[PDB]
């Protein structure tokens, strides 16, 4: 059968297969909505290390965007009335960001600027949670956190996401990857810092 709610989680770089740090809000939704089900995005989650298959960051991102698109689009065709939630941490956030918001990822060589999710799938995506997304750029309506600058793959000024109202993207000032800070520790704690906020948001979008 099809569940009423299905969630997709995408892990950070070098994390072992599964959800990695997206687990905190993935698990939050599942336990908030018994009978809901979840799946991990299958993609390299790599930055050239041999442990994760040696793919470069650029190649990992390209493959991840396609992976998100394929898994979400196919699921939606199978379960068209199922509400979808996306959760992505760091690189996992960046691949969902492109897939859902379009605009490509010029720094990583992804040239296609089209939204990659189908129109049907975008409609049934009800909430998207990004944490530590290197495409972060302060000044977008869907962002929260203390970062007032942007990450190494930051969106350009004046960017707009058609699905802005379905998203929350979190990043603080001292983060070296989604912001221009220098405390890596910050990158690793968004789960405990914003998980509860994130869950409330998802809740308000789901009913």
């Amino acid at each position: 059968s099809c569940p009423a709610i299905h969630v997709f989680g995408a892990r950070e770089t070098t994390a072992s297969p599964g959800y990695g740090s997206s687990s905190t809000v993935v698990n939050g939704v599942l336990s908030a909505y018994p009978g809901s089900t979840a799946e991990a995005i299958n993609y390299p989650a790599c930055g050239g290390q041999s442990s994760c298959g040696g793919a470069s960051y650029s190649s990992s991102v390209a493959q991840g965007i396609a992976a998100v698109a394929s898994a979400v689009n196919s699921f939606n065709s199978q379960c068209p009335s199922t509400k979808i939630v996306l959760v992505g941490y760091s690189q996992g956030g960046e691949i969902m960001d492109v897939a859902l918001c379009g605009g490509g990822d010029p720094n990583q060589g992804y040239t296609n600027t089209a939204v990659q999710l189908s129109s049907s799938a975008v409609n049934m995506v009800k909430a998207a949670i990004f944490m530590g997304d290197p495409m972060f750029r302060a000044g977008l309506s869907y962002e929260v956190g203390t970062c007032a600058a942007g990450g190494f793959d930051q969106r350009p000024a004046g960017f707009s996401c058609p699905s802005a109202a379905k998203i929350k993207s979190y990043c603080d000032a001292s983060d070296p990857y989604c912001c221009n800070g220098s405390n890596a520790a910050t990158h690793q704690g968004y789960g405990s810092e914003y998980g509860s906020q994130a869950l409330a948001f998802v809740k308000s979008k789901l009913g």
